[PDB]
């Protein structure tokens, strides 16, 4: 979608969401806010309006797997684009972030570039 499309980044770490927030700057999307954790994040998203998110994996509470789950399942946001960071290029997480129906995953630390790459090849098949 336009680069309008309202962000919502998903990590208990403010440092890494300020980090995802400048990045997603850099690339030109300025609609974006933030959750501390799967649990706000959906009380932000069941509020509305979002079209991207991007969550840490490895959170507490709920962790990242569990808010996509969720997001899939929820009938109203459940084609939600979900793209998911994490901390190593680990096969079990990687195919059930896929099973889960990712959007797609990026290892961190990522690039601007890479953050670019991942966000046209997603919205890509959605056409967007």
């Amino acid at each position: 979608a336009d680069k309008e499309l309202k962000f919502l980044v998903v990590d208990d770490f403010s440092t890494m969401r300020r980090i995802v927030r400048n990045l997603l700057k850099e690339l030109g999307f300025n609609n974006v806010e933030e959750a501390e954790d799967g649990v706000d994040a959906l009380n932000k998203l069941q509020a509305g309006g979002y079209g991207f998110v991007i969550s840490c994996w490895n959170m507490p509470n709920m962790d990242g797997l569990e808010l996509l789950k969720t997001i899939r399942a929820d009938g109203a946001m459940s084609a939600l684009p979900v793209l998911m960071v994490i901390a190593e290029a680990k096969k079990e997480n990687i195919i059930a972030a896929a099973q889960a129906g990712a959007s797609g995953w990026v290892v961190k630390p990522f690039t601007a570039a890479t953050l670019e790459e991942k966000l046209n090849k997603i919205f890509e098949k959605l056409g967007m």
